[PDB]
């Protein structure tokens, strides 16, 4: 099985108005907070701003896809920011879509302090189009070792099915944040691991299915996707994402084509 993956470098909401409805699965979305200078001539807050992307990811979601979308809980208050409480309020108000979960990525570093409780943590709300959403809990599922898997099978009580086919990871993820020293690292300020984003595709896509991303960054989503067998669009505003993107690529050196361009995104929608 061949996927397609398709990149380019231009404003989500250009992108998105390229995609016809109903035809992404997943969409990973790890959004600036923060709206530009010049994004005063027409809005007078974030989710002004904001509303609009999600109205369109929501748009091509397909009946059965999902969005997760990475923030944190700590706005200030600042004119013209906000964080992912912003997003869920204005969501609650004015979307269809369900909060299947508001899941909890607690890392085990970070920095200090002596005013209040050192942070250890940023969320991800995932959000589902309609009731019928794909889930597939099997391939997220974490093994307990061969001894408790043991004692387990031995207690009549408990469902050996469930046993061997692991526990359910939980909405709290215990793991941690890329180091300066990280091999997968590309020059991103706030690249996400692997490991994060793998859980989200295989959990809330399937394969062959379409994954966007158009926040993308360092361009992870595409190398999970491309590592997992789903095809994937993915795009930035910043001209460096293309570097990030080329370089993603090497950490891979499966069948998979690479397509630049946003007049080619038709080829990664393709099922
Ligand atoms: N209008 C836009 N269209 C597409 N990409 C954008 C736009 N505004 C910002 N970006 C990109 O989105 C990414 C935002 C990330 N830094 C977000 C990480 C995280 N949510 C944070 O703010 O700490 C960057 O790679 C920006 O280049
Ligand atoms: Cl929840
Ligand atoms: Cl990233």
């Amino acid at each position: 099985g061949t996927t397609r993956h398709v990149y380019d470098v231009c404003d989500c909401l250009d992108t998105l108005a390229k995609l016809p409805d109903d035809s992404v699965q997943l969409i990973i979305c790890d959004p600036p907070y923060n709206i530009m200078l010049a994004d005063w001539d027409d809005h007078m807050d974030y989710i002004g701003w904001a509303k609009r992307w999600l109205a369109e990811a929501e748009r091509v979601l397909s009946p059965t896809g999902s969005i997760a979308i990475f923030g944190g809980l700590q706005y200030q208050g600042e004119a013209g920011s906000g964080d992912l409480i912003s997003i869920i309020s204005h969501m609650r108000q004015n979307s269809k879509m369900l909060l299947a979960n508001l899941i909890i990525w607690n890392y085990p570093n970070g920095m200090s302090a002596q005013r209040f409780f050192a942070n250890r943590h940023e969320e991800i709300a995932w959000f589902a189009k309609t009731k019928k959403y794909f889930f597939d809990l099997d391939a997220v599922r974490e093994p307990y070792d061969e001894e408790t898997k043991a004692a387990y099978m031995k207690d009549k009580r408990l469902n050996p099915e469930s046993v061997e086919k692991g526990r359910n990871p939980t909405n709290v993820w215990r793991m941690s944040r890329l180091n300066g020293n990280s091999l997968e690292r590309v020059g991103h300020p706030t690249q996400k691991p692997a490991a994060v984003i793998e859980r989200l595709v295989r959990a809330l896509s399937h394969p062959g299915s379409t994954v966007l991303d158009f926040f993308a960054g360092s361009g992870v989503t595409a190398r999970v996707a491309i590592q997992e067998g789903r095809n994937s669009i993915c795009t930035d505003a910043a001209p460096v994402f293309k570097e990030y993107y080329q370089k993603q690529l090497t950490f891979l050196q499966r069948s998979y084509e690479i397509v630049e361009g946003a007049a080619n995104f038709g080829a990664a929608l393709q099922r």
